[PDB]
């Protein structure tokens, strides 16, 4: 109605907020430790994925956030 | 496909990684400026929402992230 509109607005702002340089820097610094915890037979393919798409994961995941589906879980849409 | 598994792994790790105290704090600090971007006709309903569900928004946002879907955007899955 209008609590859906306000909730949806807020989720959109949050999404925008956290798509920022502090978040990226933090993700990039962690990719090493992330691949290390994987079986030795998957190491190379992990590095290969990180060294191709690592820098673009955050934006892809944020871009897929559905403001109405978040607000649905909060019972506001 | 191992590249699909590896990609999906990475997405889950990133999702966990950003669900932390630095992120929540910056969200909590910014709710006032957010409600101000709204017409004065909606101020109260924005504050009612913030002061009921503001603390829950991050958690729900990341729970809803689909590792599968992100990797398909990356053409590493399906």
């Amino acid at each position: 109605d209008v609590y859906c509109e306000v909730c949806e607005f807020l989720v959109k702002e949050v999404t925008k907020l956290i798509d920022n340089n502090k978040t990226e820097k933090e993700i990039l610094d962690a990719f090493d430790k992330m691949c290390s915890k994987l079986p030795k037979s998957l190491s190379e393919e992990c590095q290969e994925v990180v060294d191709t798409y690592g820098s673009s994961i955050l934006s892809i995941l944020l871009e897929e956030v559905s403001p109405e589906l978040v607000c649905s879980m909060l019972h506001l849409c």
